[PDB]
């Protein structure tokens, strides 16, 4: 129902210790990247946020992260979900710590929110108060600065991004032009923490507005 | 069943009255683009044709138009369909005029056509007699020149395009190599209105022939 | 169930006997490519392997070969499957021979293999003893050399590729980074025939290992969280 949280799920987790040189080459790993932590989940943007959180908690880097075409509901195999993330670190210890931080964040109550009665429109509006090394790089902003991470389906996202930009003193850093691999859209916005928060609130209200009246113009 | 029209549906329409400058920057809008019209539907190629029609009825430009991966049948949310289109114009009234023309066209009886008994193969074979500003740019031709807009599933499209090019006095402008986002394929062909119609008929006939004999190649 | 073969199916096959110049241009065909053979099927990597086998049987080149977004189980039309392949040759007779070889290979018993009880995880671990002109060009090796053709879903593939590279004297030629259009991943590895076989064996074992215990990490390392 409307305002219900859609719980994200982790599907599989594995560690690679002493990664093969051939694989290290193709992933373009650094010399201190000896171990990899692999994760898949059924919700990509929650996982991207959680991987960023991991870079704060442990000496890991996000070296690979991609979404699956047409999203988790169209997965053809059990563990594909709609995202794969790869953390790299100096040892299995640091990679396990990074994976533990990722898992803790994914279970923390964050997620997409339903905008209607059968949960067929949903959105993500997450304020990241202090970015780690992954989302700051993706947005092109300085490490440690705040972001608003806003995602909705294509039309809702375009309409609601406009409302979010008018509601607060925020800049658009990165535009997820529709379609993303999962057929969503959105953006990463930056500004002060309170402005990002304001942007999140306005974004959520605007998506809900479209959901309640999709054809009115 | 065979030759039935598959009716396209509009899922959502919105107008942004005064677009924020941050948005205008990322969409690379021109300074006179003040208002946006947004539309989603469950059929991309009909919608692209309709958006082109809107540019003939009003002073609007198509500034954004993209298809969704794996098509409307695989949509995960209610309003995503398989296409988003964005019109831009100098005012909300002009954008409204453009969207009305888009909706009327989508409702006019155009659409994909079934090639078989359970509608599991379908194609689009549409003669655009006078292109607007969107399809003419896309195809690289003068505004007002004719197009055949031909779309089918991947093998059918390759086979039927060859037939259409042989049957009719037409040139290939743009090739949609398989897969498009929706896992279709096709092309835009130009020529006289008469030749584009003949290309449409030959394309339709060839798609039907593949549907009726999908494994036959020894003759 | 586990170790069952998943049978691949051909959906459509056609020949264009004399290709139009307009189409020849867009496909960037060679001057001696006069005829095209078209094929779709519900399994892409088996079909790519079969197309390579065709280049050994007839005077044909693979000029086009692409997978469909989100795979065959999400196809919206009957004949799209998850792959289209296009063979080109100098005459309909050669294309005809190439397509027959392609069909025969697809029916030969090769395929993806199930990794678990409900066939919800599957993988391809195929030892190509003697590459034709298509896979050799793709991998950057000489025609006739061996390949290990390894495909699985994204996390399984990454884990199992590492196992395969450590199991034998093989080199990574081509890496299919996740996701491919079908949301799989994998690689082409080369080495001697026996090394490619060992790599196939280790890959298959590693995929099965993940399938039977995808979240063991939780018990072992996420305790008291
Ligand atoms: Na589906």
């Amino acid at each position: 129902m409307k305002n219900d949280l859609i719980r994200p799920n982790v599907l599989s987790v594995k560690i690679i210790s002493n990664v093969s040189p051939e694989m290290a080459k193709k992933l373009e790993l650094e010399p201190h990247h000896k171990s990899l932590g692999l994760i898949t989940a059924d919700c990509d943007d929650v996982t991207y946020t959680a991987l960023d959180e991991a870079t704060k908690a442990a000496e890991v880097d996000v070296v690979y992260a991609r979404s699956m075409y047409a999203g988790a509901g169209n997965a053809s195999t059990k563990l594909a979900g709609e995202v794969i993330g790869i953390l790299a670190g100096p040892s299995p210890a640091e990679v396990r710590s990074g994976l533990n931080a990722t898992l803790d964040f994914i279970d923390s109550g964050v997620g997409f929110v339903s905008a209607n009665e059968d949960d067929s429109i949903c959105y993500y509006a997450q304020c990241v108060s202090r970015t780690g090394s992954y989302l700051s790089k993706t947005a092109g902003i300085r490490e440690g600065e705040a972001l608003a991470y806003l995602v909705a389906p294509p039309l809702e996202a375009m309409y609601a991004l406009d409302a979010a930009l008018k509601a607060a003193d925020v800049e658009m850093c990165e535009f997820f032009a529709p379609p993303t691999e999962t057929n969503f859209a959105g953006a990463l916005l930056t500004g002060s923490q309170s402005a990002c928060k304001a942007a999140c609130d306005a974004f959520a209200e605007a998506v809900q507005s479209v959901a309640s009246n999709p054809l009115g113009f």
